[PDB]
């Protein structure tokens, strides 16, 4: 029903089957880094129910992003199968993989230029920590082109677990400049909340010591790599989920659901935390170019960020 | 090893897969015989070591073909199996499918304009007679691109056994003008007799009265429908199975072996016969260009080819 999302499954599908073929050595030499893969498909008179008759799929850099797949745990068949199985569902427009593992962004080729210029020392950062980190993971990267209509999107983890469901979430950067959820904002569904709701809701999450010192560690060395790179209008994801609330209507495989953090044994209610960093593109620079068109540096804006993390936990 | 015929394989197994998700109506419409699919592959700096780096696949007419390959008993997954399972061996170049069911043979520009001409009617004559026909077995027509080098090549059914082996062949016209291998060809291991061997070395066919009139009915149906698209140059192809000489170093599945003919009881020796027409698409016209830059119509060739298969039976 939507072309280019067909498209995205044809090619994710295509790209998976084609590397199943490829001998995988342990590591990545300099030019996979500056690799590609590009298919043009034209077909005349031929398929017309299936697929658009004319139609481009590009997959950046193949062999880093099977590498980066292997690293977070992932294996392709059930990438590929969480992808093309059945479509995803819409929710820069975001789909989510159907089975809820995987999230689709598009994005600009602005970002696809930085994610190349950053996509070594990302991969690199990636091997130091064995890939233990709550920066995003970006598991695919690809060009989509459907009769003169160009997209670009990368692929990444979903925060927010694929079975427990998620009542409220959060969006928060440390801004000392005000950030708040308008009014229009809180009526939506599954409402994006933000610093100001949650100083002001005193929202608390009832997490050990243990599991509280070991997530700041983490994301102070995330976030250091991300000041270091000039990167930044990233935030801390939150989602909660119920227990409770979700029996009206509780625990996690935590090699799928990787962000989870069970509540600690006094919480006021039976809660499990979903907590990641995402939307790390957007360069100094670039942030300067949409500020022009339509104090608040990287660094500043990184000790802004750990300081009311720390603050909310 | 053989580049060209990788791109083949890859090309042939991605064809099957992308039919394989089509809805196959009972009927071809006029704008199939138009079709094509297309398929263009750049890989920059990626998967070496399987593919070339650039590669064009085009296949003519994908909904005709997958028609004429179930109408003549072929099931998609099988062919693709066949041809992709591992590489056609070499024996105008010929390769054998790996598992002896099938002959891809490279041709020009010209024979794909004239199988092109030909291949609506071709299709309705196979309508008609069941796809019960000594005719070549279409399966599969394709466009292959390699860095500069361009070659076309059709799919067809091989005459002979899959499994039991032929040490007599012999390529028949019935030309009023002599017709012989030569002295070098003789010196081949398996080599391709021609008319004035079958008449001067008495070969003889023993088949008996129902098989004999049976074949010869079909032939004459087959030659006429040709003759009327004014082809010419084609042969009766004619492969002997010695059961005796096989067991020194004997039955066929007729629904794979379909050209197979006993012998019958009074035979002198243990034979089946493999026989079919091959080599149709040298129209009359094609045929005067090459004998331009390097009483034969198309009806008399049409004449004499009945008249000597009717006397070496
Ligand atoms: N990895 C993820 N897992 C789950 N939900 C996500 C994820 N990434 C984004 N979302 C959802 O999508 C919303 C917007 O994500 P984001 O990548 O910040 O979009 P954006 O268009 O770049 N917004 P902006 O901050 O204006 O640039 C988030 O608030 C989440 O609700
Ligand atoms: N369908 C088939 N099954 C088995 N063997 C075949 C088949 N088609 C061709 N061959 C073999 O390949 C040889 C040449 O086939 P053919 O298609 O006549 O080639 P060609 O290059 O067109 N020859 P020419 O007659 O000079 O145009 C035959 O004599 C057979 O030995
Ligand atoms: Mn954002
Ligand atoms: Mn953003
Ligand atoms: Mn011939
Ligand atoms: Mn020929």
């Amino acid at each position: 029903s939507d072309p280019l999302l067909s498209v995205l499954m044809w090619g994710v599908n295509h790209s998976i089957n084609e590397l199943s073929h490829v001998q995988i050595p342990v590591m990545l030499m300099p030019d996979d880094f500056k690799a590609y893969s590009k298919i043009k498909v034209d077909n005349h008179l031929f398929n017309k129910e299936n697929m658009p008759s004319h139609f481009k799929f590009k997959e950046y850099c193949p062999m880093v992003f099977r590498n980066l797949r292997e690293r977070f745990g992932i294996d392709d068949q059930d990438f590929q199968n969480s992808l093309t199985r059945s479509a995803p569902l819409p929710n820069a427009r975001f789909h989510t993989s159907y089975d809820k593992r995987y999230i689709i962004k598009t994005i600009t080729s602005e970002d696809v230029a930085e994610m190349h210029n950053i996509l070594k020392k990302y991969h690199q950062y990636i091997v130091e920590c064995h890939g233990i980190t709550l920066l995003p993971q970006f598991l695919g990267m690809y060009r989509l082109n459907v009769d003169g209509v160009e997209i670009y999107v990368i692929v990444t983890r979903n925060v927010f677990s694929h079975r427990l469901s998620v009542y409220r979430k959060y969006d928060l950067k440390g801004s000392t400049v005000a950030r708040e959820a308008s009014d229009k904002e809180k009526a939506k569904e599954l409402p994006t909340l933000k610093d100001n709701d949650f100083i002001n809701e005193g929202q608390k999450i009832y997490i050990d010591d243990n599991n509280k010192k070991v997530f700041l560690e983490k994301l102070k060395k995330d976030v250091e790599f991300l000041a270091q790179l000039k990167l930044m209008d990233y935030s801390l994801l939150v989602g909660i989920h119920d227990v409770e609330r979700a029996e009206q209507e509780g625990e996690f495989d935590p090699n799928i659901d990787v962000y989870g953090i069970k509540c600690h044994e006094n919480s006021p209610r039976k809660e499990v935390y979903f907590m990641a960093i995402i939307d790390i593109l957007t360069h100094y620079d670039a942030k300067k170019k949409a500020a022009h068109a339509a104090t608040v540096n990287p660094e500043q804006y990184s000790k802004r960020f750990l300081d009311f993390i720390g603050h909310i936990l």
